[PDB]
């Protein structure tokens, strides 16, 4: 049927995707401590007047996993690559040649501590995120008419399949992310 049950799911659809694709952007990205490929994979460099990644431009790969290893093919990605990079990585990264190599101080007892706190941080405000859908969405049911069985059921179902998959989600994240966290 066609009735306020749409508005809660379009309403909850859109908090709920928004706040995992944000919130996997910042795990997916975060400042790991690890020599990754992934964390950046937004080296955007200039080009003559461009914004890209290196993408097309040269060529990133981990070499003794402890380190990050940078080719910008053109010379003209080199001196922007060099400031994004340090940026991102917030590191001194190393240029010989048209080679770049970038090496992060070991990860310690208290390095993994920075990341596994801040990621920390991170799986709380998704449950915060989470539990407001499925108590805002009621809040719409309960207000319809004051009273909504047939809504409610069906509105519940729906915000529960939504909030399940950010169940699954999120700690889906943080179990493999504690594999690579912990690995060392």
């Amino acid at each position: 049927m066609i009735k306020e049950l749409e508005d809660i799911f379009k309403e909850a659809e859109k908090d709920m995707k928004k706040a995992v694709e944000y919130y996997k952007n910042e795990i997916a990205g975060l400042r790991t401590s690890r020599a990754s490929t992934a964390l950046v994979e937004e080296i955007k460099v200039e080009y003559y007047g461009s914004k890209v990644p290196i993408k097309q431009l040269g060529t990133i790969s981990v070499p003794e996993h402890n380190q990050i290893v940078i080719q910008v093919w053109d010379q003209n990605a080199v001196p922007a690559i060099e400031k994004a990079i340090r940026e991102e990585l917030n590191l001194n990264p190393t240029v010989q040649g048209n080679v770049i190599r970038v090496t992060l101080p070991p990860l310690t007892e208290e390095r993994r501590r920075e990341l596994v706190r801040l990621l920390h941080k991170i799986t709380e405000e998704a449950r915060v995120r989470v539990r407001n859908v499925r108590r805002e969405a009621k809040e719409m049911i309960e207000e319809l008419e004051g009273i909504s069985e047939d809504e409610k059921k069906r509105a519940l179902e729906r915000l529960q399949k939504l909030t399940d998959k950010y169940i699954d989600e999120i700690n889906k994240l943080m179990e493999a992310k504690e594999k690579e966290i912990m690995s060392v």
